């Protein structure tokens, strides 16, 4: 209590100190359901710091974790904390290229899996280790680093998510997006946060830090059931979950074909929240009579601050509202919204960028000073302070009581299973193929290529499905490719 929290261990173990025996995650331990306590997640952070800190490794070594959200997950991440050690999570169903990819670029100490993890194939350079309920475990040593490195600054990076694009993210950042978060009061201590995301996405950090800085318990979904609807809907039941975040998507097979067993669960849900993508008004409605007692609240940012603005979305939507408003900044934050020479935008309903000024901003991009350049200017309203401000891609406007309507992007970008896609790399890659002249990639959710070919050029439908995930992710492979003559 006498020690000030500056970091993100300390802030999401206070509940530790405050509420021991509060159940903090819910865990299987075979087939027998049990909750890890504030106090027992505590034990299990340090249990693993010990095993950790004496390998050698440096504060800013970083160490990368493989697994699906769990407690043992938030005890690494944790103990990785704890050293100064940030850490780059990292989901089981990730292909192997872009796996070492990250491990490559980002050059870490060392690799951490969950105990089940049936992944190998990691550099020798690379430690490598296992964890679960039962401890933490090194299999092949990390190199030892500098010996250097002493204290934890705030400023130090705390965690990096991967795009290969990493944002850096210090302590502070990640404790003012909590901080600003939990001003809004989403959630209590008596809640049950069903948690779905990937453990990859900065969400999973979001719906980890809403449920244990509340008091409240992290309820880890299994991913698998996304894709079995009422399994989805009987876990949500069983774990009486009473706030569920996700993409909006993960509604959408029990709206559809579930909507009965759903509305069971009407009287224990009082939150839903999403961030991402749009939520469409359909389905929005859809939830809201399904889930009459529920909260929803639309989540607007970015992995560069987390997010940025939380927007109660209306009961009920009025019948001619054609978008959902995604509010203002949280306290302590600040969405301008300026023109194409950097100029404020003060007329209500006129589009302008987003410039985000918080205390959450990404220190930069993992290696890539350009790129981090261009996405924290200088501030264009007050240049001269030396203070930099996020660039954000997003256009948006404000109407007359303050609140903004997304506009969409001042580029191509676009997302595809919630990964952020810029289309003009899918278009520039299809235009190197041999016989292809140029490209337009566009999104309809499904992702076309439009092509035309070179003069005299044949064409073969596959080799270019084949010669694009040579370089391009999966998620960022057309699914339909369109010859024509000319484009418009
Ligand atoms: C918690 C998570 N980090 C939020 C996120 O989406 O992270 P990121 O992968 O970095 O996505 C960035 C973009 O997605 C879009 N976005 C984001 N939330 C919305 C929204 N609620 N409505 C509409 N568009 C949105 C905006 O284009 C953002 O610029
Ligand atoms: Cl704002």
């Amino acid at each position: 209590a006498q020690n000030p929290v500056e970091r993100l261990h300390e802030f999401l173990l206070t509940g530790a100190r405050l509420t021991p025996e509060k159940p903090a995650v819910l865990e299987l331990s075979g087939t027998e359901p049990g909750y890890v306590s504030y106090r027992q997640l505590a034990n299990r952070a340090e249990s693993y710091a010990a095993a950790l800190g004496g390998l050698g490794l440096d504060i800013g070594d970083r160490v990368v974790l493989e697994s699906d959200t769990s407690a043992s997950a938030i005890a690494a991440l944790l103990a990785c904390s704890s050293l100064g050690l940030p850490f780059v999570p990292v989901t089981p169903e990730t292909p192997a290229k872009r796996l070492l990819a990250v491990v490559d670029t980002v050059s870490p100490a060392l690799y951490l899996q969950a105990e089940g993890g049936r992944r190998e194939g990691l550099p020798e350079s690379v430690g490598t280790g296992r964890f679960g309920p039962g401890g933490l475990v090194i299999e092949r040593a990390p190199r030892p680093g500098r010996g250097f490195r002493r204290e934890v600054a705030p400023a130090d990076p705390a965690y990096m998510v991967f795009t290969p694009k990493g944002v850096v993210m210090s302590h502070r950042a990640i404790l003012s997006f909590y901080r600003g978060m939990l001003s809004q009061g989403i959630v209590g201590p008596e809640s049950r946060v069903a948690s779905t995301a990937p453990f990859q996405f900065d969400f999973s950090l979001l719906d980890i830090g809403l449920a244990l800085g509340s008091g409240a318990t992290v309820v880890p979904v299994p991913r698998a059931l996304l894709r079995w609807p009422r399994r989805f809907v009987r876990f949500l039941r069983d774990s009486e979950a009473t706030q569920v975040n996700g993409a909006p998507s993960i509604w959408r097979g029990a709206l559809r074909h579930e909507a009965d067993e759903l509305a069971a669960l009407g009287g224990r849900i009082r939150g839903v929240l999403f961030s991402g993508e749009p939520f469409p008004l359909p389905e929005v409605r859809a939830l809201q009579q399904a889930l009459p007692l529920a909260r929803i609240v639309n989540c607007f940012g970015s992995t560069e601050s987390v997010a940025a603005s939380f927007t109660d979305v209306p009961r009920p939507v009025p019948d001619g509202l054609t978008k959902l408003s995604i509010g203002h900044a949280h306290p302590g934050a600040e969405m301008m919204l300026l023109d194409d020479d950097g100029v404020p935008v003060t007329e209500p309903g006129v589009t302008g960028h987003i410039h985000l000024r918080s205390g959450s901003l990404f220190t930069g991009y993992w290696g890539d000073p350009e790129a981090t350049a261009r996405a924290l200017v200088p501030d264009p309203t007050n240049p001269m302070t030396g203070q930099t401000v996020f660039r954000t891609g997003d256009l948006a406007h404000r109407d007359a009581t303050g609140e903004l309507y997304f506009d969409g992007r001042a580029d191509n970008q676009v997302k595809i299973r919630g990964n952020r896609v810029e289309l003009t790399e899918v278009e520039r890659r299809v235009a190197e193929f041999t016989g292809v002249a140029a490209a337009s990639a566009v999104l309809l959710p499904v992702l076309a290529v439009f092509v035309e070919l070179s003069p005299g050029a044949e064409f073969d439908e596959m080799e270019l499905g084949a010669f694009c995930l040579e370089e391009l992710p999966d998620y960022m492979a057309p699914q339909r490719i369109h010859v024509l003559d000319a484009l418009p």
